[PDB]
């Protein structure tokens, strides 16, 4: 009886195995745009993805991860609110059953159709497993998806999904350029928070871009054909794999822009 997104094992149950679910710095959160303060001390984000080495795509039973070679500083995030160098390890998405829900963060209570998370770990801790035990161990770059025009840079991802339909399936996924998933603007909000799935560790500097990317209805429909279940098991469509907004508590969300 493992955690998931259903009635019986979904977010409102997670606290029983993972008591930190009710913690002081849990993610995601609603971003109230009027309350978020411009911080002129914040630097522009430095997204250095030119030398990124994608390797594989994995259906892990809760989402799909596009995995990168993080054995050296190739693809890194620095600047913004961060001190030091954060290495890209994987990206994944959260999405809905319909366009009106799917994002984890919200903006003045608005839910987007989906949310991209580019996950990075602080290289001063040496490995990812060490980093997740530190308050400044991870930096997750969050990008909203709205449904409209197709995102050309996402199509390679969409087209491989048929080959990783079920939990535990993986496929070779080399030479994928995540630059193709970014919006024009790197304006962002930032706050201290957590992983949004178990083990819900409070180890993340969140950086959420203001500008959504547009994807097509056909693109997101293909996400919704994935399966939570393993091969040969009763089909459970991988939809609504998002955690709702959590209490902000004693935290401040800062804006990089006026
Ligand atoms: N949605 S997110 O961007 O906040 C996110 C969530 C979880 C993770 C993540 O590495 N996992 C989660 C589950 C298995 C696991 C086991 C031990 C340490 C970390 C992890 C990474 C990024
Ligand atoms: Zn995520």
């Amino acid at each position: 009886h493992h955690w998931g997104y259903g009635k019986h094992n979904g977010p409102e149950h997670w606290h029983k195995d993972f008591p930190i679910a009710k913690g002081e710095r849990q993610s995601p959160v609603d971003i109230d745009t009027h309350t978020a303060k411009y911080d002129p001390s914040l630097k522009p984000l430095s997204v250095s993805y030119d030398q990124a080495t994608s390797l594989r795509i994995l259906n892990n039973g809760h989402a799909f991860n596009v995995e990168f070679d993080d054995s050296q500083d190739k693809a890194v995030l620095k600047g913004g609110p961060l001190d030091g160098t954060y290495r890209l390890i994987q990206f994944h998405f959260h999405w809905g059953s319909l366009d009106g829900q799917g994002s984890e963060h919200t903006v003045d209570k608005k839910k987007y159709a989906a949310e991209l998370h580019l996950v990075h770990w602080n290289t001063k801790y040496g490995d990812f497993g060490k980093a997740v035990q530190q308050p400044d161990g991870l930096a997750v770059l969050g990008i909203f998806l709205k449904v409209g025009s197709a995102k050309p840079g996402l199509q390679k991802v969409v087209d491989v999904l048929d080959s990783i339909k079920t939990k535990g399936k993986s496929a070779d996924f080399t030479n994928f350029d995540p630059r193709g998933l970014l919006p024009e603007s790197l304006d962002y909000w930032t706050y201290p928070g957590s992983l949004t799935t178990p083990p819900l560790l409070e180890c993340v500097t969140w950086i959420v871009l203001k500008e959504p990317i547009s994807v097509s209805s056909e693109q997101v429909l293909k996400f919704r054909k994935l399966n939570f279940n393993g091969e040969g098991e009763p089909e459970e469509l991988m939809v609504d794999n998002w955690r709702p907004a959590q209490p902000l508590k004693n935290r401040q969300i800062k804006a990089s822009f006026k």
